[PDB]
């Protein structure tokens, strides 16, 4: 798969001069912390996402990373590539637009936005495991699996998105660079090692965060690791109905078990004893069926 090419000055008019304030003031920022800053745009009649990227060699290799990846995997579940931009000085991405932006975001309820209900969140715990699945049976290993990785689509269908961390696989390799997100990151991904193992962990994360609507991560909370919580409950001290996100009507305590159960799973500390990607996109359709 070939791309469009875009100038860097049409993408520079049509995200008024990279505007830096949120689309609430009259801003075109959607988002940024992806290596880059997400703008809002509109090229050949549609809106879209400019992603400007933003050592600049490490950048440009992400740059490449990303093109080469969306060039061979094209799947429902995943970010849709548009074209990028090299020509100016800074490096851009064009995307299809995520009018429900990320994961993390609606989780919070970022700017006003309706809390995401069980019936919504299943489907794209779904969606994000039938895009990780894609990426795995292509050999491909994300290295950044996290909410704010996770784009909702017009319908809140998953997208996985940010594939400049990407690594081939078609074993265990090891790295002198460790990249990723640490509330998220899996023992031996902290260590170096370079394994799809590490995304099931990651996804786990993930998991906890659709069910509890909790950051992975917070510095005012107890624990302030949310892939903590899976000793509470194993210890007994807790269970996963006292985690439960409040801000839903619509959560049966089996579905919500059999999610929590894929999540437990996947935060397997030892790598070898985690399911596959199969195994997790299995019992995740299952849960529904
Ligand atoms: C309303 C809205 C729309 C979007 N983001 C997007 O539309 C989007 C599409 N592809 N893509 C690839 C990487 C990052 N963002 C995107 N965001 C967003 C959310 C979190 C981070 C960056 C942008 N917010």
């Amino acid at each position: 798969t070939r791309f469009h090419s875009f100038s860097f000055y049409e993408l520079k008019n049509v995200t008024n001069n990279f505007d830096e304030r949120p689309i609430s003031v009259g801003g075109n920022k959607m988002g940024e912390g992806g290596f880059g800053v997400v703008y809002k745009g509109y090229v050949n009649n549609t809106t879209v996402a400019v992603k400007k990227l933003a050592t600049t060699e490490e950048l440009k290799q992400q740059f490449d990373q990303e093109i080469k990846v969306m060039a061979k995997c094209q799947h429902e579940n995943l970010v849709e590539l548009l074209g990028f931009s090299s020509d100016g000085d800074d490096l851009c991405l064009v995307y299809v637009y995520m009018p429900n932006g990320s994961l993390l975001d609606r989780l919070s309820c970022l700017d006003g936005t309706p809390p995401l209900s069980w019936h919504m969140r299943c489907k794209i715990a779904q969606g994000a495991a039938n895009g990780i699945n894609f990426l795995h049976e292509n050999h491909h290993i994300h290295r950044d699996i996290k909410s704010a990785n996770i784009l909702l689509d017009e319908a809140f269908t998953a997208k996985i998105s940010d594939f400049g961390l990407a690594r081939a696989s078609e074993q265990t390799v090891m790295t002198s660079r460790i990249v990723g997100t640490t509330a998220y990151m899996a023992p031996e991904a902290l260590r170096g090692e370079i394994t799809p193992k590490s995304d099931i962990y990651s996804f786990g994360v993930v998991l906890l965060e659709i069910i509890t609507g909790l950051p992975a991560v917070d510095e005012h909370r107890e624990p302030q690791l949310l892939l903590d919580i899976k000793e509470e409950i194993e210890d007994e001290e807790k269970t996963i109905e006292d985690y439960i996100d409040k801000k839903m009507n619509d959560a049966d305590s089996t579905s919500v078990e059999a999610m929590y159960s894929v999540a437990s799973q996947c935060l397997h500390e030892k790598k070898n004893k985690r399911p596959d990607i199969k195994k997790v996109q299995q019992l995740l359709q299952e849960m529904t069926a």
